[PDB]
């Protein structure tokens, strides 16, 4: 695959290139607030964030190797653990509140609560250690490969999405030694960066027990979306 | 404040190496075959013994006895599903489609079926198995991976605003590294190029991602038995029982 044939910086070039935009929520400022439902609004945006995973996957060097199979598989299992990413991202330069949207920004007593906290806790993590735009792109694509892979032709397809996830960790540490730091230091923040993602997936599972409390794309849906 | 952060990497590994718990045995002769009472009876009576096991084991890792008695007890009811799990994980690597739950208590996957939905969890934890035994998983390695489950799985929850409470969470990011300059340590020392070092690197820490989703479900299957704060803080003090 050319995919496994990429530099660091072909690599974060394509993974910048397929970044979706941040959408906006369907809340009228011309209209009162009471008229807009927050899990209405939610729905909604994260129904056209899907639309832009989709063609954003489809673009992350390797993903389009999979069969249509392997890759609804990973999407299946990754698909909130991504929103909720972007979320953290987005929200990085507003300690305090998560930016939904640019024209949904709420603080925690608006929050359910006890996701918002630790989506608060892990942009806070964010600011601390002042990720970059080109380390969030690498982290949302380790995502959307790894969180599938261990729930699988086949040994080749699992092959395949370990090689690209070595390419990425190629790719974070380049962007480090660039950066300036030393070996020490690039090792130290590949291993923070990655255990961040244990707490996305834990965030992701006990949001999907949060809204089958209070929606979830099936297989045949996303086989559907990637067939469009 | 303490002398943890001073440990090499190879004082590290031999403080981690010496802390193992023992590996205990499943009830002898349970009645065969198990209905999804008995099965989850010897599983919980198992788990039960296993935990004081593992805060005798969490005191020993560096940094660990540094916390609030209060912070010990939230990584530990954060941790203890996934320290059991990787533990288990660890056991049946040689014991490719089963689960040595104990030396005693070998089961493949049609034995996961006496308790819905557990067959599901059963599998998942077969794939760790099989991921261990490819990536050829040495002792070493796994008992750094156990601690940073221990250290990493709670750190993000702490969500106070004292200084203590940044002061602890600092001075977990920084046993944290260490345990991260010890396994580069380990791969060096065996040899690995540095571009080797950082690919296995991230491949562990990745499965310690698969470790908490496996930890989710196994919890979210439960309640469709846990250890109670009190019962962490009782055991992590050790106190004198009164006599029978
Ligand atoms: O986990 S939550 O359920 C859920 C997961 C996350 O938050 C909600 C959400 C969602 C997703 C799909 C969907 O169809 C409806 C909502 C997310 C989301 C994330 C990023 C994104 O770009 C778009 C959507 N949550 C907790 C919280 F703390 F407030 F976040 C909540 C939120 C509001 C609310 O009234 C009740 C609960
Ligand atoms: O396995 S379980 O999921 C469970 C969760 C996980 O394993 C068991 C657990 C635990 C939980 C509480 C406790 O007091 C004793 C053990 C953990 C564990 C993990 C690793 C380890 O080395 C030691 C203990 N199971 C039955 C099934 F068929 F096996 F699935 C079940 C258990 C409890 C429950 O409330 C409902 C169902």
């Amino acid at each position: 695959s050319l995919a496994l044939s990429l530099t660091a910086d072909q690599m974060v070039s394509a993974l910048l290139d397929a970044e979706p935009p941040i959408l906006y929520s369907e809340y009228d400022p011309t209209r009162p607030f009471s008229e807009a439902s927050m899990m209405g609004l939610l729905t909604n945006l994260a129904d056209r964030e899907l639309v832009h995973m989709i063609n954003w996957a489809k673009r992350v060097p390797g993903f389009v190797d999979l069969t249509s199979h392997d890759q609804v598989h990973l999407l299946e299992c990754a698909w909130l653990e991504i929103l909720m990413i972007g979320l953290v991202w987005r929200s990085m330069e507003h300690p305090g509140k998560l930016l939904f949207a640019p024209n949904l920004l709420l603080d925690r007593n608006q929050g359910m609560v006890e996701i918002f906290d630790m989506l608060l806790a892990t942009s806070s993590r964010f600011r601390m250690m002042n990720l970059q735009g080109e380390e969030f792109v690498c982290l949302k694509s380790i995502i959307l490969l790894n969180s599938g892979v261990y729930t699988f032709k086949s040994l080749e397809e699992k092959d395949h999405i370990h090689r690209v996830l070595d390419k990425i960790t190629d790719t974070l540490i380049h962007l480090m030694a660039k950066a300036g730091l030393t070996l020490q230091q690039q090792h130290q923040r590949l291993a923070q960066l990655l255990l961040i993602l244990s707490h996305i997936r834990h965030m992701s599972n006990k949001g999907m027990e949060h809204l089958y409390s209070m929606v979830v794309p099936s297989y045949d849906l996303l086989l559907e979306m990637l067939d469009a």
